[PDB]
């Protein structure tokens, strides 16, 4: 009945969708872990998985140096699901044949189900002209599975792929050549569920409410009646951590909030108000705007500024951490993605969770929706949003302008449309407004992206009229700003942030 | 395990969203019934609700004979949740005072939580300047509630609405002046869940899987070993009914499928093949195209065409029912909304009578049906009989099937199919200079029709992308021999109707 | 000054732009005529041109007995300007060479000027670092000119075309492989002007004002004091003819306006009131709606309908004519293109026989006619008779006549009228359901047709804005009792036509 | 022949359209001058106008000290034509009644001709249902004319404006409440032609060819055989001035071209090659890049930079003037709008001309179309386009980056779609090309506006496709640039240029 009882082991062969697969299983209410393919029978059997999923991977199975699944995987006695590369490698290691091809395929297709299988019985999206089941899927196949292991049957086929789905109903081995984890596969979720809950027989115990109970229980057994310290950044991870700890150990939790004077408009106030006033947490608020600024004085180098900011934060925190008596633990908002890729113990209650799961438990814990589902803010904050040397004047101008930008983005039902959106301050002067009495004022640049790939972002084609409303506002109401420009650079060639 | 044990009762005061409240509760996994507000205590006691919800309504509690909830509602000893008007009448009937108002608020607002309540505890959408809780809601208040009953407390307020949420935690009576059932209320579902699951303590047993098992058990007990007949139209309700009846009684089910020559391209083949060959259902196939067409020969009045098609259908179905022996029951795909509306030799088996259409589709999926068939835009009863203007002729019917097929194929490829409530083609018996190739001096015309239905009285013509429109237009004229021109319906509802006949 | 004195002769080799060449010369204020390439030295000598232009053409000089310019063209002693094929025939006839090739070219290019010429001197769109003038031109060449006559020089060149402009300055022979008559050649009008005004030494005497004075003179000379009759149709040619004659002979002119009941909203009265009340012309108004509709009753075929309307008009007009005494002349609004095309009891007066349509419009304005009437998109001769598909009934005419007025009013009200080539409404003889407020169920349908002409063979259905369309259909259905629905034609040309029938 | 014999006097009451009115009169082939309304009778008399036009103006005849046409205007014996406020003050001053209104009308309307007038006889755009004459006009109704002088007749009316056109055929006074100079008024031009040519009896002698002859004759009369010096900039006005002077005095003209180092890519070469070789002009080339940069070094204030550049140019030019023997005249390309807005005499051949007229005569004199119709280039060049300190290094990077921008615009057929288009150099750095490129390069901004009024310019909504294409070119091609941004600031609140 422990929520980790039934679990899925997912072996990563390098696909870009592997974390997506793991996240989907979590969404279905089943715990799972994601490991690299190069493991041992020892590890695997130590884990004791209810079922194993082999992901996709860019490499070719026809290669001599190409990755394979540990033979124990197929000997463990639990269902296995191969996705693309996982399906190819499954064929290889079991008797099938595969040969390479220069041109690869990746896109929507409709496959026809020609045989009954536990995995897809009753799951059909469309019908052929003669009433045969078709599944709309998101294909992905490089190598050519020319033959499958003798034990298997052909479950589904399509023009560009005769073995679109293969299965061994007795051994419970299934392989597909499309991605069920991508929404393009219309009934993909339903296929993953079929395997995880029906075939592997896992109950849906991994739900936000149960995750919270388990976390609280664990924090209690680890920390007992000891005191814990935690740095509150105002961000998502540390905020949810603060709530979990507050729930588990109450008055033994002390939080430290360092105000470096590099945060957004009203950010410091809202953080202390919500946490200290509304929730009643004990917060040590350090007003260090001066300490950070004086340490940044005359520094134009971005590498340098970041280092300075990071160093001074540790000095301030360590100082405070030393003023507290009987503190035996440091709490941290570490999340699973981080794990995947004085002398105080370390408490990390979010360690097994994906960002999306953290938002869900955050809500259940009573945190505001808007704070949890907002765009990320860098660690150095406005320290890198201000090009060159950082002065208070600039930061004050910047947060006012960025506030207006964000206000209008949410108001224009556009905030959820962009992956990230910020304002950069340009240390240059141009002809200004007739009210400020300033001939020349400072300049700012808006930056909205659409991170298509983890390494490839697109510059947001924000509506012209929208941009014009924004531009007018920032120049009119934010005294000290003459004009506004918009970043029309993608990644590549440019980077998302300027520094 | 009785999936109907925990149940919610929803009294309708006339709100446009009442059925929507009922569907959210079914989505949450709890059985519920929707009734008119004018009921008796005896009826409520019979139902024995685990909780009660008083919907919104266009009326005013200040009016002399305005609707009111039966008083037993507040004496049943179960939780009560009043939405908008249901909140206003709860105030009035328990000691509060409402004030009449002509100007009414209906739109997005942020209310500030100022007191604790089991209803909204832990639910926050944003923060005020001092970090106090805010909820993003879809407000709706006509008259001005000026005083809540003495035993209640203000849970949340707003500028124009002093008492946005009121509660009597001891009695478990809550009233909100906004609609949690609409998506504009960011955490509305969570609030409905708080009420149905936590406060009313209802288990969530009303799921697609258990609903099927329940339906089957009921079918087996009511029909036993009798033979049952069903008219298979290929539509959603009859298709799901067929699958449920099949699972329950197997071989004792006989489906009668009548091909009236007014269905779409390959529709009759797909139905016959999927049902008979794929699923193994016992189907009596009646090829009746000629019989329907002859009957429609020379009829121009659409009012008459409708009457004819319906008339010939009953004849045919009856003729077939008479050829079968020992058939004691007639199965029908009647759904809950048909019953609610009707509330406003052979016995009858109605397996879907308690379900809303979205639930029917969910169970259809579980039963193995194709997604595209279940989520297909509605198709009129007399089919293409009302899609072909005036006299229906086989020639016109086959041309229309061809053009319609292209129009739908393209909509799907373009990810536009689900962007419209309905989309079809109408055949116009008018001449347009023929296409060089077809060899005719003149060919026919078809009109594309696509709308976004706002409500059952308002629908807007879809602003489909010009390139898409030119692509379809081109394909139809070039591919369907016999059609030389394509037009697009730019008439909305009102003043025009969705269908042309 | 005789405005016909200095004139240009244009030989037509079959280009779609030949009339455009002629129109541009007219715009430069010089009289010109367009003849077939197959003429004699004798005919050319009688005309005595100050210059000669050889137009483009789809044929090939390499083919046996292909078109050639009369050799007198190159011996006349006047400048000659050959355009595309005309330049190729120039090269072939004077000692150059052309290689056949089916790989044609029709598009934008920049030619580089490598030598001085009276034709391009001081005319350039840009310069090259090299120091050479550049001309942005609309190229067009199929066959490949491999050699120019030994006495010619290469004036300009481009990658794909080494001899883009050739010339013999002494003889004043010039040839280009681009069309300067199309606006795509930025400096084209400028080149044509250098040739016409500077090289051929032709002063600009052919202007609207002077054309009017010349026409009036010629009319008074021909008709003298006789009486003239003219049928007023409401169109451009007869209207300008009317005003011209009114100015020439005043009271001696009698106009006959036959009211066939097939005109637009308020048209017949505007004609009568403007020409009668405002300009004071003698107008015999002949009511003939009933005569036309009776003769149109039961007629469905478009070709038949066209024949009927034309027949009845001749009948009505001739009857009214015999009723008149002393009339010895019938005035007609024949324009130059009618004559050009034709090239393949009482006298006839035709004051517009030398003018192109755009010249007729310019003189109309000078004569005081309304701009909108003159620059109006084309209206068919049989009018509504063909816009009302099927049998022409008065009820239908009056319905179309109203729906169209609104469509047009809205186009103009939205400054969209000038953005389309043609725009009109078609009456569909099919009914539709819907009019809620009226309580009326089945009414007629109309189709809106708006296109953008790209070429004589190709036209695009206009991408008119959605809200403009919604506005129009809304007004139409609501303001025209009898119309329940409005559709919009989304058929391009090809595969479809502009007019329906 | 005297092409100045017949001329129209135009009195400006402050409308943005007044200059457009003068231009229309020149287009019709008649000479005219634009003056401010506040002149005396002696001045008007000295001008001896053939006709007088009274323009619009934002004011209202109702305010006490409101602009009034000088009384003589109505007593000169020549026709008078009032437009909008010009009509209003005409009504007022001659006896009609007008009355203030808070709101003002500006849009399309149709006015019905109710009476015959020399101004509108034979001019009609549409017909009423009764076949009565209508004119489609661009209505601009400010105050309300509630009455007209006793000797005037209503010529046209509209519901919302009873006195759309008023006339006194006897005295030849006409007033309209719409703008004939705008194309929205269908036959507006024919109305102006009717006034200027028929009613005023003015011949159309003000033509490009006749103006050229008149100019050459005046230059010769003013200069004789004296030598003339002219600064050749490569811009439209100096180029047309040089060609005029070349035609008038040949070899006696020496053009001095100063390369200040703040010019565009290959501009210097282009000017010399074109005017020197192609047109055969005597050019004195002055390479002064180092003299300008040294004087610009260190300086960062734009007001200071423009001043330095102007100073050093006079220094360089004067030095050369002194080196030349027998130079008695300095020729300048001053044009009419400028006027409306060892020592030697001035020769200003283009002083009476508007910019569009200068262009038509330029084409006549053989200059290329694209150079005559190119967007304006600031006298300070890249000096005010390289923000802050100007370094050759920055100007060099900018030319390449701007060359690509204009190259792309011309191709996409967008160049003639905007009034101005340039690139600005921002002295701020950003992260550069990944892997093999530079880590920290500079940033540049694109700027493209569509001028709506002299003090009003909208930022061009350039296509997203185009903007992306350009950003890419500049970044990867221009070595030293890493980010391209687009100025989204209209005017107001911002200016067109940055310095
Ligand atoms: N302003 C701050 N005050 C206190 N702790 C902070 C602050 N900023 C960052 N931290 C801590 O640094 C951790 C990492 O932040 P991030 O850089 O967003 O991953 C947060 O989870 C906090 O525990
Ligand atoms: N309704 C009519 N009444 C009088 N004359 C007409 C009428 N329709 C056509 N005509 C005459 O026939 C000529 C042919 O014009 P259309 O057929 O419109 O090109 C017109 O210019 C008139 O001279
Ligand atoms: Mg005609
Ligand atoms: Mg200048």
């Amino acid at each position: 009945e422990n929520i980790h009882k039934h679990r899925i082991l997912i072996l990563d062969f390098g696909s870009q969708y592997t974390q997506l697969v793991a996240r989907r299983v979590r969404e279905l209410g089943v715990y799972c872990e994601l490991w690299a393919w190069d493991v041992t029978e020892a590890q695997i059997r130590d884990f004791n998985p209810s079922g194993i999923i082999l992901s996709g991977g860019p490499e070719s199975t026809t290669e001599e140096n190409s990755p394979r699944a540990p033979q124990y995987v197929f000997e463990a006695g639990v269902p296995v699901f191969g996705v693309c590369y996982g399906m190819q490698t499954m064929a290889m290691q079991l008797g099938g044949h595969v040969e390479a091809s220069n041109e690869r395929e990746f896109g929507y297709a409709q496959v026809e189900v020609v045989n009954d299988s536990a995995l897809v019985r009753g799951i059909e999206d469309a019908l052929t002209a003669d009433g045969k089941p078709l599944l709309d899927v998101w294909m992905s196949h490089g190598d050519k599975v020319t033959a499958i292991p003798s034990d298997f049957i052909t479950v589904a086929s399509t023009e560009s792929c005769p073995f679109a789905i293969m299965a061994n109903e007795e051994k419970r081995f299934y392989g597909v050549q499309f991605h069920p984890e991508v929404t393009h596969t219309r009934q993909g979720m339903r296929m993953l569920e079929r395997f995880v809950r029906d075939i592997c027989q896992c109950e849906a115990l991994w739900t936000p409410a149960k995750i919270i109970d388990d976390a609280v229980a664990r924090i209690r057994e680890q920390v007992g009646d000891d005191k814990v310290i935690l740095g509150l950044s105002g961000g998502v991870d540390s905020s949810v951590t603060a709530m979990l700890l507050h729930r588990a150990i109450g008055k033994n939790l002390t939080c430290v909030f360092v105000d470096n004077g590099l945060l957004r408009l009203n950010e410091a106030e809202q953080v202390l108000d919500m946490f200290g006033d509304h929730f009643g947490l004990n917060i040590v608020h350090v007003p260090a705007e001066d300490r950070f600024l004086s340490a940044l004085a005359g520094e134009n180098d971005p590498e340098a500024k970041r280092k300075i900011i990071g160093r001074v934060f540790v000095e301030v925190f360590d100082e405070e951490a030393l003023k507290l008596e009987d503190v035996k633990w440091l709490a941290q908002g570490t999340i699973y993605p981080d794990v995947i890729e004085m002398k105080m113990g370390l408490v990390e209650p979010l360690k097994e969770l994906f960002k999306d799961e953290v938002r869900k438990i955050g809500l259940e814990l009573g945190l505001p929706y808007d704070m949890l589902y907002r765009h990320p803010f860098p660690g150095p904050g406005l320290g890198v949003r201000v090009l060159g040397e950082v002065k208070k004047e600039y930061c004050d101008l910047l947060r006012r302008a960025d506030a207006i930008f964000i206000e209008e983005l949410r108001k224009a039902d556009l905030y959820d449309k962009v992956s990230q959106a910020f304002t950069v301050f340009l240390p240059v002067r141009s002809v200004g407004v007739m009210g400020d009495g300033r001939k020349y004022d400072w300049v700012v640049s808006l930056r909205a992206v659409e991170t298509i790939d983890f390494m490839t972002a697109h510059w947001a084609h924000l509506p012209y009229d929208f941009l014009g409303r924004v531009s007018n506002r920032i120049i009119n109401e934010v005294n000290g700003i003459s004009r506004v420009v918009y970043d029309i650079s993608g990644k590549p060639p440019a980077t998302i942030e300027w520094e």
